[PDB]
């Protein structure tokens, strides 16, 4: 058999951190980049082809699929796994930030219009369960920017929650044996409520710690200045997983600060939209230049869409608004993404990722 | 090597025929359907995928590609069949059709607003040939309902035109080595003419003959009264092509009528819209009563979308305009037009076509 959670670091080099996670559904290579599976789908591409990319676990989020088709619906349907298809493991979120940015909050949780709706620690926990995620994320409550008083108000509340998700989690059998809790630190850009939000988590204890709200409109300096002192805050021997980030940028300079996990909508999102991750930074394939450029998208990718298209074709499908041209655009960049995440991987491996980095940096923003 | 173009009957039943056409770039099993690609893509599918249904040709149009991107860009990038990634025998309609739904004429052609241009047999001939098509469409002037003058008129320049586009595509070289060239017959509802028409394109001698001015709002009545007095007068040993049909019923009895080749948007645009073929009809995936419907899209289909996935699916990403939605519809859509054609094949080869008809009506009707 597999086991329910184990991550063992193979390598480091400074902060940074390579390796696996091993669950029941799969391993899970780290540093990981998780492609969003907003409703039920990674938009624009099968399962197959999301995993043709490299990647070994996605995202799903409690909010959307509470409301679109709901989560007894999905349970009764045999489980998200099953219902997308896609068989390795999944993480997903509390709902905590998506009730946010998409209503009334107390101790006991959030009520909000999406359509009328409550969630709470012990619901989210439960419809995390009932559509089967492998890594489930406490539930925590949100704000940016705040006052020192009012961000330690709000940590202080989503650490009351942290306990209560964890509670929640381990009262369900099924769920304890088989998946995995992280836990969110919180506490804003203010070093010493990060570090009460660390020691509240690592006293409950979880398989994984997040750092939670950042990428939420700061800047790379501020956040690279927060993860400086709040990455080693958690514990060393668990994942750390940064959510919302990011830029490919952003990825490798938080990898050089200790994470080890990362999700963002970006690779699909602009995918569609006509921006294309490259080496050399990334282009819009809109633009007139690419027109007659029969070069493929990057010209050492090794995904499926730059051995088989052109730059001149794919511009010519995202101008006529063809789904095919989201298609292409979306597995070039997931692949990208993926591609990028391997080579830090090795080079962690090989004890040169820095240069890696340099390499990368100077490069990409020539 | 393969032949430039060779059709062969291997059996008949009644008008029915099935047999291959033998193209350089591949074989064709008749009756055919043709998978419609518009904008140089079959729209919400890769090559590959419309490979794997079972289609052995595609249809492009003149019309749209000399819009976007051109037909000598398109030249330049190295021909239609690299551009879009097919390898595999392409027809292209001329752009009468196009021209007239989507404006001056004249003897010479016609001139248009799509922003402005002109067309003409020798322009048409000369853009196929720089699109690099395998079957090329004769120019032709469409107009329904018209009077018998009317329509006596417009079939006679069709046929001027027919001449002109035989001259044009034997001299070059080049087009005329490697690939063929069907005319159109016209003549409306009209008996008479549509002898006319058959005697002026079988003076003039195509490699295949494709019946015009149908599937234009006549119903199938009507449709199938044409049919019935106008395939016989064509050439029995050559390919007859019925232009923009359609339903799955409109094909059946195509075949019973002496039809080979086919070509409609049906089952993409249909697709994307929610409607979903199958041997019990079509459904309507977006309606409630599939919400929490395990089985696939159809009970036999073989296709790859009803190996994985559940009508609930594919349900709530039709409800959610999720791409992925729209390629799984098109996919089993496309898949089911290909098992339709392949059943008519092998039961005319069997000898069991009539009772496959029948039996078909009932079940799809029931
Ligand atoms: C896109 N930015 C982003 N920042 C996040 C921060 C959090 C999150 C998701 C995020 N996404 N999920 C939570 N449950 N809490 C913290
Ligand atoms: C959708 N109906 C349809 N009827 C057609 C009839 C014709 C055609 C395309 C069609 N499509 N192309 C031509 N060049 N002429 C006759
Ligand atoms: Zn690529
Ligand atoms: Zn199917």
């Amino acid at each position: 058999d597999r086991p329910r959670f184990s991550f063992s670091i193979a390598a480091r080099e400074g902060k940074a951190r390579t390796g696996t996670i091993e669950m029941k559904r799969g391993v899970i290579r780290t540093p990981a980049f998780m492609p969003v599976g907003t409703a039920a789908t990674v938009k624009a591409l099968k399962p197959e082809t999301v995993r043709a990319t490299g990647a070994d676990i996605i995202l799903g989020n409690t909010y959307h699929l509470m409301l679109r088709p709901g989560a007894e619906r999905i349970a009764k349907l045999g489980g998200l796994h099953s219902f997308m298809g896609w068989d390795r493991p999944i993480l997903t979120d509390s709902g905590g930030y998506q009730v946010m940015s998409l209503t009334k909050q107390s101790e006991e949780g959030v009520t909000f219009k999406s359509s009328r709706h409550m969630l709470s620690p012990e619901r989210s926990i439960e419809i995390q369960h009932l559509l089967g995620s492998d890594i489930v994320m406490a539930f925590d409550e949100c704000t940016y920017p705040a006052t020192p008083s009012r961000a330690a108000s709000s940590m202080e509340r989503s650490m009351r929650w942290a306990k209560r998700s964890r509670d929640a989690f381990d009262s369900r059998k099924e769920q304890a044996e088989n998946a995995a809790l992280f836990g969110i630190q919180q506490g804003s850009v203010f070093e010493n409520l990060r570090q009460q939000s660390a020691d509240a988590l690592a006293e409950i204890g979880f398989d994984g710690y997040a750092v939670g709200g950042l990428a939420v409109g700061e800047g790379q300096d501020e956040m690279f200045r927060v993860l400086d002192f709040s990455v080693p805050m958690l514990p060393d021997d668990k994942p750390h997983y940064l959510m919302g980030v990011g830029k490919p940028d952003d990825i490798v300079g938080a990898v050089e600060r200790g994470i080890d996990m990362f999700d963002c909508v970006l690779p699909t999102r602009s995918g569609r939209n006509g921006q294309a991750f490259t080496w050399d930074g990334p282009i819009n394939i809109r633009n007139a230049r690419f027109s007659e450029d029969l070069k493929p998208l990057d010209s050492e990718c090794h995904c499926a869409v730059c051995q088989k298209w052109s730059r001149a074709y794919i511009h010519h499908l995202i101008r006529a608004g063809e789904i095919l041209g989201a298609m292409l655009m979306t597995e070039h960049n997931i692949a990208f993404y993926q591609q990028l995440m391997q080579k830090i991987r090795d080079s962690i491996s090989e004890g040169r990722f820095s240069q890696f980095a340099q390499d990368f940096r100077a490069r990409y923003f020539a």
